[PDB]
């Protein structure tokens, strides 16, 4: 028993993880077969980061422009190319400890792990879940960039998120291992804001039937709503509009637990309604938005404790 | 900016989980040097668990009694002993992925990353709590025994929990790496409960530390009180006394903000007495008690969002 928000073992992204420098700039890289990967604003100095041209920048570097630290040994670069946002460095050496791997693009609402990173070396893992409006709520300092995000599928890591930036409200944002972006960011420094942000309906309602699994039934109720009644109410209190995929999704939650979505969704529906009258759910004094389904799937019991 | 519950890299301790099988009982077992150390349960069958005497048990055991898997690799057992409720199985092999580690005895209020395993292989990791009456809230399953809880301070992991049972409230119970239980538990099948849980004031007090080292201030207010008057507040809310020694490790963060001790303090009393008023700190409508000053030093930045 017990909820958790768990992240993957971070074991196999660990044995990944360099040090790029190039100039006085130093970010993270991450080092599979033989290229290292990085943030291209590692290329940018102090002025540069207002009106940046990359292709520019990056015609007046050469290999040995390029400084990349795999723990206390220098690893020589021996090629470059930018992609998107991205640098690939080719170097001399390829890591012994690549694990099996996949590039993958994560869509909104879904989570992954990621391993905080400085001057190359790991310094914590935390879970995530990539907001509606593109941005995540990491914890994140200066030397952070080039740190990535992650789910580990058997023993094959995804990844799918590296570090660029910070955004005025405290959030991140950054690029799959393509390069490109998450939302309509640009790395450069102008006037960029978050959007406005949903709550994740999905997610709240398959965190409800991980509180069912776990024992705890004392928000449903006997009722039922229809998808688009459920819509209005969603909008008003600024949650993402539940589609029929999301329903059909939610499937093997509802047949493990007994309880129909939508009727999961009438319990919701009087939850935002109603408030939750000073009582928890998995500890929790509000609805949690941060658990898919396959987290919970992931995480609880086959077997609901009725 | 940002905080996030963070729990340390776990690649050194995901390379010394095993698999340790007695009878048709599997759990899991840590392999340090030539060691294997598990929950001396793993000897018990089904009856044996309400009054096992593990002295009588154990000694119709021999070594071969134990199956010890490394990945995919039997290693071989050519001793074993009990110390205290751990067996501790000499093997033919030192594990070649042995860190620098310590055997530590966590104290009430300390934290510490669970690596949660089954069947000798990592499936999450998450930060955890010692709780004042010496449970944890865990997220844990049938085959999570024998997964550890550790620190790790440079390269050194300071192990310092091992699993070994769940109460009937759904929190968790286990002993250091000395097998000493943490609290009055006992490894049988018993009528044991947690006793009943206060708030961890030190930790309160850090993450509102955290709250303004971030940039948040808005709790604050013009008052200051003494240790007594907010200790007489402390017991009306279930939270721990404070003492001298929590205001003197409050020091470092008290001065990196401005705000003495005995001030937070009354901030946190009026917290208390009046409530949050629909606001949230760091994210969170409740008072967070799981971060240490010790958490809140190595997450936050050393320069407050002044
Ligand atoms: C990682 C870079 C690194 O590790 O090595 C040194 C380059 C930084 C991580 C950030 C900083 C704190 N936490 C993080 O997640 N990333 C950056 O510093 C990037 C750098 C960059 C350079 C060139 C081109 C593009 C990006 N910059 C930012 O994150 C930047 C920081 C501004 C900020 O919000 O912080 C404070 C301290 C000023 C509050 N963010 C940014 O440009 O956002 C758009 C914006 C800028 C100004 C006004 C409004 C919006
Ligand atoms: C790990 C053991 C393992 O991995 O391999 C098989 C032995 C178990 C992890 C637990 C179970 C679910 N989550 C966990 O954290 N640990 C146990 O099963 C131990 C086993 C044991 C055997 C012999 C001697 C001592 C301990 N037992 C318990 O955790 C036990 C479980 C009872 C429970 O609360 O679960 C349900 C399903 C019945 C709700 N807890 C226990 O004995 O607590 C004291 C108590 C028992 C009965 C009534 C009141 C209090």
């Amino acid at each position: 028993s017990g909820f958790r928000k768990m992240a993957f073992p971070s074991g196999k992204v660990e044995g990944c993880m360099v040090q790029v420098t190039c100039g006085t700039t130093t970010l993270n890289g991450l080092w599979l077969d033989d290229t290292v990967y990085c943030p291209r604003h590692v290329i940018c100095t102090a002025e540069d980061m207002l009106n940046p041209n990359y292709e520019d920048l990056l015609i007046r570097k050469s290999n040995h422009s390029f400084l990349v630290q795999a723990g206390n040994v220098q690893l020589r670069v021996i090629g470059h190319s930018m992609q998107n946002c991205l640098l690939r460095l080719k170097v001399d050496t390829s890591n012994p400890k690549t694990p099996k791997y996949k590039f993958v693009r994560i869509q909104p609402g879904q989570t992954f792990s990621v391993l905080a990173c400085y001057n190359g070396s790991p310094s914590g893992v935390y879970q995530c879940a990539m907001r509606p409006n593109h941005t995540i709520k990491g914890s994140f300092l200066n030397g952070s960039c080039g740190s990535v995000g992650f789910n580990i599928d058997y023993d094959c890591v995804s990844f799918c998120y590296m570090h660029h930036m910070e955004l005025p409200t405290g959030v991140h944002a950054g690029t799959d291992l393509e390069g490109k972006f998450y939302g309509p960011f640009v790395d450069r420094q102008t006037a960029q804001a978050a959007g406005t942000d949903t709550t994740i309906t999905l997610n709240v309602l398959a965190w409800l039937y991980a509180a069912v699994i776990n024992g705890d039934r004392w928000f449903l109720n006997r009722f039922t709503t229809t998808l688009n009644d459920f819509n209005l109410v969603a909008m008003k209190y600024n949650y993402e509009p539940l589609t029929q995929d999301h329903v059909d999704i939610l499937g093997p939650l509802s047949a493990q637990t007994g309880i129909a979505v939508l009727d999961m969704c009438a319990a919701l529906k009087e939850l935002l309604q109603n408030g939750m009258n000073g009582r928890t759910i998995l500890g929790s004094t509000i609805l949690e938005d941060e658990f898919t389904p396959f987290d919970v799937v992931r995480q609880c019991s086959g077997v609901t404790f009725q």
